[PDB]
């Protein structure tokens, strides 16, 4: 087991998918949460200057997803076969592409693009991924994935700003309620700093 | 396989893609849609965006997913597990930035103030990065070629066309595009492919 230390601001955001594969791992870590008063200084000593990194044995890796799947590689969270890994690596990259687009480190812009965003194009990827599901259990194969989490994880954000995202949609509701009944998950999710984003 | 892959005709997003069927000389059907056919095709694709790749009967979608499984267990993926995980990151680092650029935007007004914004303040920025990432190695990861260089060719490339002096005070990632080019499968692909601007 190496040493792990990842940093991000106290917030779950992009730092919170490695935070669940190292809790369904029950890899232990130091969950190193920066303030914001503190990122200036912190960002110039980074060689890609953004965050969350993820130091392993003094060796200091970035992006997000990129770590995630170094993480999940060999494990039960992967998917099982270099098809399902491209259907996970997907799934992932749509949702993200998605929470790119917003403008979170924006101030009147940032509100009327939130809009726009979450009129216009969230109820189509909305409709898109019960489609893309449609009957299975999981997103990808016939168990959970990281992709699974990532879904639970975005999904959660989205709702605090559209809190009738999933109204019409209860088979995506349902794998959130399955994310969040497996022991480790809702462990993490009852013990993690309660924030916003 | 029997692949099709669909995409605008240009290079964009669906140029990784054939950039690793050269490498690898496998077969592929390079669709190449109109934006006037664009409606009709829309509605069939899995989150309505292209490229998207058929594999005999079945629909992949995602640029880089899809670059990924097709050089699992080539060359072009890394040599080992963190290698694998420093091409991923390298990959997202570069497609971010591009993801940045408002590419379909229909007020060329405000595309080009926003293209004017990112390539003067933030892209020096990642070129210092990048070229500080790669010092004074060969490839940006391990001892060879990976899909990481491939991408940092084809992205630069496209970003020369709007901010031809980029890489001025960065010759070693101006030599790494020069090595890329240099390979045999890319530098025929490079003569075969559609000419267009991006
Ligand atoms: C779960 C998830 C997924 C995301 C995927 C792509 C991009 C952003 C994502 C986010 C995300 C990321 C960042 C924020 C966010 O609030 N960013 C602002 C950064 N703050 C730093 C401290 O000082 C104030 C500004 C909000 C949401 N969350
Ligand atoms: C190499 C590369 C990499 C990219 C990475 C992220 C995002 C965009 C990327 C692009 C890119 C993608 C798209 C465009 C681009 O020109 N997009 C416009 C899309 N259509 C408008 C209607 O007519 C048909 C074209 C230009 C560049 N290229
Ligand atoms: N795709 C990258 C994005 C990294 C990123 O832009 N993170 C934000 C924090 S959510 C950041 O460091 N931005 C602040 C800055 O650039 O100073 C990832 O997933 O790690
Ligand atoms: N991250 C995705 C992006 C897919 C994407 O947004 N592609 C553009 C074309 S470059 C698209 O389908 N947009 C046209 C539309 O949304 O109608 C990928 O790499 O495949
Ligand atoms: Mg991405």
């Amino acid at each position: 087991a190496p040493n792990y230390k990842l940093t991000y601001f106290n917030m779950r955001g992009r730092a919170e998918i490695i935070r669940y594969i190292f809790a369904y791992l029950d890899i232990q870590y130091e969950d190193h949460r920066i303030e914001q008063a503190d990122w200036p200084e912190i960002k110039s000593t980074l060689p890609f200057g953004k965050i969350p990194i993820l130091e392993v044995d003094g060796l200091t890796l970035h992006q997000s997803l990129a770590i995630a799947r170094y993480l999940t590689k060999n494990t039960d969270l992967a998917g099982n076969t270099e098809m399902e890994q491209c259907h996970v690596d997907a799934i992932v990259d749509t949702l993200d592409d998605f929470m790119s687009c917003f403008p979170w480190a924006e101030q009147d812009v940032k509100e009327q693009m939130f809009n726009e965003l979450l009129t216009y194009n969230a109820p189509h990827l909305m409709q898109d991924l019960d489609t893309y599901l449609g009957g299975r259990e999981w997103l990808i194969g016939n168990s959970v994935t990281w992709a699974d989490f990532y879904w639970e994880i975005c999904s959660t954000t989205l709702l605090v700003f559209k809190p009738d995202l999933l109204d019409n949609h209860p088979r995506l509701v349902t794998l959130r309620k399955k994310v969040q009944a497996i022991p480790a998950v809702a462990n993490w999710i009852k013990r993690r700093p309660q924030t916003k984003l």
